[PDB]
């Protein structure tokens, strides 16, 4: 509903994350478990002694807009946003088309000319092709 695109892998995964605290499994958890999740995280305890699990309920504010618990829009959006946050190089499928434009084969001279250094090489090429120099980023495309 909110950030709305998740895959099947964290449909696994992150209903382990719930599922290794709440035993309801049901693929949403209560705001108690929860607690004890984002605690055992070494995210959230009762910081300010004074006010009932206070610093979860910002949180549990920011997680829930009408709803009562981390349920599959919830608590994913509260996972995946902190996920989220950590970029990966899926920018970098846009550079090549960028560069690579209109071409199946991505050199040296289109990467390493255009500012993308050693380090970015070596990981293009390890996942993309190499086909002689001029990396298949088509690879992508193609499925080879």
């Amino acid at each position: 509903g909110s950030s709305s695109g998740v895959t099947a892998e964290q449909m696994q995964e992150f209903k382990q994350s719930f599922d290794a605290f709440d035993g309801n499994h049901d693929g949403i958890l209560d705001k108690l478990e929860f607690r004890s999740c984002l605690s055992s995280m070494g995210l959230i305890d009762i910081d300010f002694t004074g006010g009932e699990d206070a610093q979860y309920d910002a949180i549990y504010n920011n997680v829930t807009k009408g709803e009562n618990g981390v349920s599959f829009d919830n608590y994913v959006q509260y996972m995946k946003e902190k996920n989220d946050e950590n970029p990966s190089p899926e920018q970098l499928n846009e550079i090549f088309s960028t560069i690579a434009a209109g071409k199946d084969s991505i050199t040296e001279t289109d990467m390493q000319k255009a500012g993308m250094s050693a380090e970015q090489i070596e990981y293009v090429k390890a996942n993309l092709p190499q086909k002689g120099d001029g990396y298949d980023y088509a690879a992508w495309v193609k499925t080879n």
